[PDB]
């Protein structure tokens, strides 16, 4: 089976890079993120060609990289989508986990 990589992974396809730590996400199944494609959980980098390789941040297709990290109502919960549920009504946690600046994702 695939193993989780080290913490401190930098996602840097964009000018707003974000650090991702697997160890704070163990309660999420691997395949909620590394989701099935053609019936098999896909562990490739998310922006692999043919995957979320569209770097236009307004795109909402299955190729839109920004969309896959930020939007709600997606087939798999996005970073922000899941964090909004986690924070609930707690405004401090909303800032920490979902804020567009000054959050744990974006400075
Ligand atoms: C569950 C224990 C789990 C595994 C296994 C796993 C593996 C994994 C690998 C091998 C990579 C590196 C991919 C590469 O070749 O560079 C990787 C990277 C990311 N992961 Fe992961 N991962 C597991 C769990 C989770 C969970 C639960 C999430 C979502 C909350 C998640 C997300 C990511 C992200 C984002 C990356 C970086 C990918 C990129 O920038 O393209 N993983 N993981
Ligand atoms: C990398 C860890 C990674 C993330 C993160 C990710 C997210 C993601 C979301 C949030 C969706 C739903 C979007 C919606 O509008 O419903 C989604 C959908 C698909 N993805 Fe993805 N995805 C990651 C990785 C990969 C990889 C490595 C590929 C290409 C092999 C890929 C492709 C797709 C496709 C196709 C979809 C649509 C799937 C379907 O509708 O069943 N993703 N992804
Ligand atoms: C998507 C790639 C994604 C990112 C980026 C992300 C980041 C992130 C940070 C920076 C934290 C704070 C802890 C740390 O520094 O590692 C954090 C915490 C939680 N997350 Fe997350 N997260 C991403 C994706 C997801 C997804 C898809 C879910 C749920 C399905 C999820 C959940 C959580 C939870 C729960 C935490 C802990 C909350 C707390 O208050 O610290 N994340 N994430
Ligand atoms: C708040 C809703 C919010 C906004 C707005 C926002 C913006 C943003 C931009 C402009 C980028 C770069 C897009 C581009 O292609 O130029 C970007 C990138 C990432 N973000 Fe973000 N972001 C907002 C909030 C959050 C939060 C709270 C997280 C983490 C849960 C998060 C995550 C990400 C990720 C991952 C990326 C991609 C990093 C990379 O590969 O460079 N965003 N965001």
């Amino acid at each position: 089976a695939p193993k989780a990589p080290a913490d401190g992974l930098k996602m840097d396809k964009t000018k707003q890079p974000v650090v991702y730590n697997h160890s704070t996400h163990k309660a999420v199944k691997c395949g909620d993120c590394h989701h099935p494609v053609n019936g098999k959980e896909d562990y490739q980098k998310c922006a692999t060609a043919g995957c979320h390789d569209n770097m236009d941040k307004k795109d909402k297709s299955a190729k839109g990289y920004y969309h896959a990290m930020h939007d709600k109502g997606t087939k798999f919960k996005s970073c922000v989508g899941c964090h909004l549920e986690t924070a609930g009504a707690d405004a401090a946690k909303k800032k920490e986990l979902t804020g567009c600046k000054g959050s744990k994702c974006h400075s």
